[PDB]
């Protein structure tokens, strides 16, 4: 098109169809000129820990993120989603950008003026080839704003390659942006993107009306017979009983089925009273060795949070963490939102508790029986589990790592794993040079003229609905607002125009036989 014509609408709402929801979310964005236009090597300080070294580069392009279901459901959608329906899945997936405004910008006296540089380019690319370090499932900052009227900046792109301490090794890739074939708009133009979902698996968005111990009918007994009693009851000689399980003997009935797999995590209390004085964050924290390095395990291995009449205590590092609107990076907990896995109690073991005893030694007339803690169990034969819950402000998808084998490739923040996830897409203001020299000089370009963009970006996703068809004759648990007066509204703006969200929504309200 030209200067003075469109290059696209505003198109932000939801459509149910059925089996299927489309949501559309059209947000404004501002581009400025990351680096000066250069690629740096980045590096940890001298000082920082040993589990705390890097060596990567951070490069002029941004990147579009909106990998969070805030970005694409509202508050209402999202309600009538998690009510309504036992899962979900992304089926289809459409990007636009366009509206596309380079602008100029000029200091004088520490006067700054803007102007339109109407025949300035920015170039955008997808790397639809996953030929690039895939950083958008890692939970970071810079996605689209909750609330379509505010305007986001657009995140500097960079990765780290393999680093030995701070230093890099021949193994090392360094990846240079422009290398890839770009697009090249000015402000007539516009950018279009389309991507298909590989088919996955539905999230649980239902929580089990049932548990794994209590799957058996509380009126029959079982055929099968256990061992109740290595000793005589009131001459305790010794003898062997066996005893048919049933009803008033839950716990000893047989099984065909497993709780799922464990990883244990120190438990923390809300009430800061009842934890001890100390700092265990770090030291007594649950973590994994990785080339001599510790990584948190945050948030691991999907467990229940906590066991019932327990809700006060927490996973040390096994649970999702969301900051209130106006968090800085570092508060308390009253700051915080805490996410709850308590629905997966039915199946998932306790983050904060063992998984069971075994047997240690082997018994006789001069030796008695021993057991211990089995505090981190993978996986056995019979097992079932259920995943992380997703949550409005948490992600939906994250790249399966390209490894010879994997076990349930599902992020263990939640959502999605997909093999080949929506591409990167890469945006850069093209480079303007200011006036150069009028004698010819071989020395590297340092000048530019200070520019930013700024455009419309409008995601497009068609999600398939797993509609719930349950039996069950009484009313069930549902996600709703708060009818009592308060001084603003939930999901609204304040006084002051900030969009705040309250606490977080999960998906697992409605139930499911188990």
């Amino acid at each position: 098109d030209g200067v003075g014509n469109a290059s696209g609408n505003w198109h932000c709402d939801s459509t149910w169809l059925g089996d299927r929801v489309i949501t559309t979310s059209t947000r404004t964005w501002a581009l400025p000129t990351y680096n000066n236009h250069l690629y740096k090597q980045i590096s940890s300080q001298s000082g920082a820990t040993n589990d705390n070294h890097f060596f990567g580069y951070s490069t002029p392009w941004g990147y579009f993120d909106f990998n969070r279901f805030h970005c694409h459901f509202s508050p209402r959608d999202w309600q009538r989603l998690i009510n309504n329906n036992w899962g979900f899945r992304p089926r289809k997936l459409r990007f636009k950008l366009f509206n596309i405004q380079v602008k100029e910008v000029t200091t004088n006296d520490g006067v700054t003026t803007i102007a339109n540089n109407l025949t300035s380019t920015i170039q955008v690319f997808s790397d639809s080839e996953y030929q690039l370090p895939y950083v958008l499932g890692s939970a970071h900052q810079g996605c689209l704003p909750p609330f379509p009227a505010d305007v986001f900046m657009i995140p500097q792109y960079g990765y780290l390659t393999l680093n030995n301490g701070s230093q890099s090794v021949g193994r090392s890739s360094f990846y240079c942006l422009e290398y890839f074939p770009s697009q090249m708009l000015r402000t007539g133009n516009n950018f279009e993107f389309s991507y298909t979902f590989e088919e996955v698996p539905f999230h649980s968005s239902y929580a089990h009306s049932q548990s794994l111990d209590r799957l058996m009918n509380p009126l029959i007994d079982q055929y099968l017979y256990y061992l109740a009693r290595t000793q005589s009851t009131t001459g305790s000689t010794r003898e062997l009983q066996f005893h048919q399980a049933g009803p008033n003997t839950m716990a000893e009935q047989s099984k065909n089925w497993l709780p799922g797999p464990c990883y244990r995590q120190q438990r923390l209390s809300k009430n800061i009273d009842s934890n001890n004085n100390s700092n265990f964050a770090w030291t007594g924290a649950t973590k994994y060795h990785l080339n001599g390095r510790n990584s948190l395990t945050n948030p691991g291995v999907a467990m229940a949070t906590n066991k019932d009449d327990e809700d006060q205590f927490f996973p040390i590092n096994g649970v999702l963490v969301f900051g209130k609107t106006g968090a800085a990076n570092k508060t308390t907990l009253e700051n915080v939102l805490m996410t709850s896995e308590e629905e997966i109690k039915t199946t998932n073991p306790v983050a904060t508790e063992e998984y069971g005893v075994v047997s240690s030694n082997l018994q006789s007339s001069t030796a008695g029986p021993q057991t211990q803690t089995v505090n981190s169990q993978g996986a056995l034969p019979g097992m079932v589990w259920q995943n992380r819950d997703v949550y409005l402000q948490g992600p939906i998808w994250a790249k399966i790592p390209h490894t010879d084998g994997n076990f349930h490739p599902s992020p263990l923040m939640g959502g999605f794993g997909l093999k080949h996830p929506p591409p990167q897409i890469l945006i850069k203001n093209t480079p303007v040079p200011a006036n150069p020299p009028e004698v010819f000089t071989p020395a590297k370009f340092a000048s530019f003229i200070t520019q930013y963009s700024t455009g419309q970006v409008s995601v497009e996703i068609e999600w398939e609905l797993q509609k719930e068809n349950s039996k069950r004759w009484n009313p069930e648990i549902q996600y709703t607002s708060n009818y009592a007066k308060s001084n603003n509204v939930e999901f609204a703006v304040n006084n002051e125009g900030v969009y705040t969200e309250p606490r977080p929504i999960g998906t697992r309200y409605l139930t499911r036989n188990l």
